[PDB]
């Protein structure tokens, strides 16, 4: 038995370049990941695999690397996992999007290497233990809207906007990440489209319908959650009322009229009436 060398995963159609790094010798049994990075800590894990903080031997910089758990079960499993790279490449470089440095597969395992960001917005709020100060909220709302405008004007829908998928950066900035469910509208692959976390899901998705507006609604609930320190319902009347243009006055009494107004625009039940990211970013309140 002999082993295939690791190989880059990319959908850009560029000439197939074969992997190299200081510290890496392809005749050794250790994986490219093992040889090419100093593993520093584990940032996260799940049925998908694990995310590590690492230092690159290529450039001495810190990165995050996501490593799948177990080898591909078959060709379609492999295709579905590799498509995350293709989605992520469609996002390109944007200051409010988590940047993909490179991706590769080895031994049936997929690796995605991104810039290292701060903690997720979920983690931050959990630590904070209270509603975020509204000044913070506005800044996160703006940055995540900038990410969505960037996606949407290219016909891309993220479909899983939520605090766990937004990462902090210095000076109150943040970046949208996790493009594993992102779809390009009106091209091939409509068959492989799947809704995101049901806690944050837009109402139209209940009937199977989606579009860029679904992200605006999910981001609305994201901002509601962090601005009010509210536990979003998983279902029932509470879940349904949030999809019918209603806000619980209890958790939301503290909000400014301006932020309340903006959330109502974002949570509009009819996707055809719902505000676009572009229209929101043009509001004077998001152009300070
Ligand atoms: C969960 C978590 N991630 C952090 N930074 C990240 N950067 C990028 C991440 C990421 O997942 N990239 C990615 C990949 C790799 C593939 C596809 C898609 C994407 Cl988006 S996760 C920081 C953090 N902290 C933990 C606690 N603190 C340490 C001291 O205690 C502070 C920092 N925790
Ligand atoms: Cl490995
Ligand atoms: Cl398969």
């Amino acid at each position: 038995m002999h082993q295939l060398q690791p190989r880059r995963v990319s959908f850009r159609g560029e000439a197939s370049e074969t992997l190299q790094s200081p510290g890496y010798d392809p005749s050794r049994p250790e994986s490219f990941f093992q040889q090419s990075f100093q593993r520093l800590s584990r940032l996260g894990h799940g049925s998908y695999g694990e995310v590590f903080k690492v230092r690159s031997k290529e450039d001495g910089r810190l990165y995050a690397v996501k490593r799948s758990m177990s080898p591909f079960r078959g060709p379609k499993d492999r295709a579905r996992k590799l498509a995350e790279v293709g989605s992520h490449e469609k996002v390109g470089q944007h200051p409010c999007c988590v940047r993909l440095e490179q991706a590769w597969e080895e031994g049936g395992i997929l690796y995605l290497q991104t810039e290292l960001c701060g903690p997720s917005l979920q983690q931050h709020c959990e630590a904070w233990g209270a509603s975020l100060p509204e000044a913070q909220v506005w800044g996160y709302l703006r940055d995540t809207l900038l990410a969505l405008a960037h996606l949407h004007s290219q016909g891309l829908v993220h479909l899983d906007v939520k605090p766990a998928n937004i990462f902090l950066g210095p000076r109150g900035r943040c970046k949208l990440g996790d493009f594993g469910l992102l779809v390009e509208l009106g091209t091939a692959g409509a068959g492989e489209v799947q809704e995101g976390d049901p806690r944050y899901m837009a109402p139209e998705l209940l009937q199977g319908s989606y579009g860029t507006a679904a992200d605006v609604f999910s981001l609305g609930l994201t901002i509601l959650e962090v601005a009010c320190n509210m536990e979003l319902p998983h279902g029932g009347e509470g879940w349904q009322q949030l999809r019918q243009g209603y806000l619980p006055p209890e958790f939301t009494a503290g909000l400014s009229s301006e932020l309340r107004s903006v959330l109502v625009m974002m949570l509009e039940p009819d996707p055809k009436l719902r505000a676009t990211a572009e229209a929101l970013l043009a509001l004077p309140v998001l152009r300070q």
